[PDB]
């Protein structure tokens, strides 16, 4: 039975209003509802990885797990296995798989993350789930943002303390967040991002929702201007939203959107947003399609309806050669050619590289680079031809073209990581220079870029 190039993933987020669902809720694993919705002829065929990230959730991890396999049993006729479950507080992530995948899923990690300080440390963060399926690597992370409409900053915030924070993947990646990982990282939850238009406007929005009219209300969406900005979630995609704000609605219909300031809201407005959403990160020229994106119509136990993203990711197999693993094939080189890093920094320290990948026994550190001044203020560490023959484990261009290269640039003062980024052995040809290049980052935030050239040798 042969090893999948391919898997789908369910990714679900749903803000529960503290409530216990409706009895049915098989319509968020279908993705039927609003929005880029999932063709009916696919109804009884299982997605392999189910994902459902909760906040507000009211019920034990047993009963919700029970809701949960029932419903994709009712729907596929299959059981699922339960890879992990972990609550911080109200915020949850489930992760299901078929059955078949139970000896391709391995190297399981969870863990959370609290935001904020004091008053503002208690309900809100993150929750997520690692694991290995065959030889890629994924990551699931579901964030419940700081509220209100006023709070984009201190949203932007919680994201780079996630981001900071949560401790999962491989440990040995030591100067890499879980930004860079993972072959694919989904980010989800009730971001909490809101749409900025005056409160005035609120009967005016509602019209445009109505109507199906959501263009002049995407482009206040908050989310979307601090991505345009590099706020927050730098390097992460979006589907495009084809459907209505899922907050803030009466409960037991969909019919009426609450707005309007209360004692219970904290005398805060909630104009109508798209607090509920799905991002990812993969790593480049990994194959990554969105294949729906979008909300329930129909479970209405809650202020937010469900929201359901399914994709199409690449995956490779656990590889194994006469040589690697347990030694190098000698057949296969990664060299780097002309490389240098730009970085924003003020400092003058010098900096060496260190590469990191699954396709080397273990990471690589460079010597020091050659610091120049640039035109335009900044600082440029040389490389040249000076960097270490990387030896990969597997020579066979079927393994070796599907990897990646991280890449941290590190302080010799201090060690620590001033910026990391990631170059695809996807090459246009073998034996060849090549032009490469990533951005760096730090925090998740952009620190400056790495270009130059490299040359595979592969065993073709
Ligand atoms: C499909 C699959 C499912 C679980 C699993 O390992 C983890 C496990 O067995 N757990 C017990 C229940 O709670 C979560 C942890 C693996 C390797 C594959």
């Amino acid at each position: 039975q042969p090893e999948p190039d391919m898997i789908t993933i369910f990714i679900g987020t749903w803000n529960m209003g503290n409530a216990p669902p409706p009895k049915k809720i098989t319509s968020w694993f279908l993705s039927k509802g609003q929005g880029k919705t999932r063709d009916d002829s696919a109804d009884y065929i299982p997605h392999d990885i189910y994902v459902i990230g909760t906040q507000e959730d009211p019920l034990s991890e047993k009963e919700w797990l029970e809701i949960l396999k029932h419903s994709l049993q009712e729907i596929t006729s299959v059981t699922f296995k339960t890879v992990a479950i972990h609550t911080l507080w109200n915020i949850r992530i489930v992760v299901l798989a078929k059955p078949e995948h139970e000896n391709r899923i391995s190297h399981i990690c969870t863990d959370n993350v609290k935001t904020g300080i004091a008053n503002t440390l208690g309900n809100k963060g993150a929750v997520g789930v690692s694991f290995m399926f065959n030889g890629t690597s994924l990551g699931f992370v579901n964030s419940h943002l700081t509220s209100g409409s006023e709070k984009k900053l201190r949203r932007n915030q919680n994201y780079m303390n996630i981001l900071r924070f949560l401790a999962l993947g491989d440990k040995k990646l030591s100067p890499f967040n879980i930004t860079h990982r993972f072959t694919h990282l989904f980010w989800f939850g009730d971001l909490n991002y809101r749409v900025d238009l005056p409160t005035w406007e609120a009967e005016t929005i509602i019209q445009k929702i109505k109507q199906q009219q959501y263009a002049d209300l995407l482009s206040h969406d908050q989310l979307l201007t601090e991505r345009r900005e590099q706020k927050v979630f730098l390097h992460f995609e979006e589907e495009e939203i084809t459907f209505a704000p899922t907050y803030r609605f009466e409960r037991l219909t969909r019919d009426k959107y609450a707005y309007t300031k209360q004692k219970a809201t904290g005398m805060k407005y909630n104009l109508p947003s798209w607090c509920d959403r799905v991002l990812w990160k993969s790593y480049p020229l990994v194959h990554v399609v969105c294949q729906s994106y979008g909300s329930t119509s129909d479970i209405m136990t809650s202020d937010h309806s469900p929201v359901f993203a399914t994709f199409e990711a690449g995956v490779t197999s656990q590889f194994v050669s006469k040589n690697g693993p347990g030694t190098v094939d000698s057949q296969g080189q990664i060299e780097f050619l002309r490389c240098y890093a730009t970085l924003k920094t003020k400092s003058q320290t010098k900096f060496y590289l260190e590469f990191h990948s699954s396709c080397l026994e273990s990471f690589v550190k460079s010597q020091e680079g050659e610091n120049e001044e640039g035109s335009e203020g900044e600082l440029v560490v040389k490389f040249g031809e000076t960097l270490p023959k990387l030896k990969p484990i597997i020579s066979d261009p079927e393994y070796l073209l599907d990897q990646h290269i991280l890449i941290s640039i590190k302080s010799s003062d201090s060690d620590e990581s001033y910026g990391e980024g990631c170059i695809a052995l996807r090459l246009e040809a073998t034996e060849t220079q090549l032009p490469i290049y990533t951005p760096l980052t730090h925090h998740g935030e952009l620190t400056g870029h790495f270009q130059g050239e490299i040359k595979l040798q592969t065993s073709q």
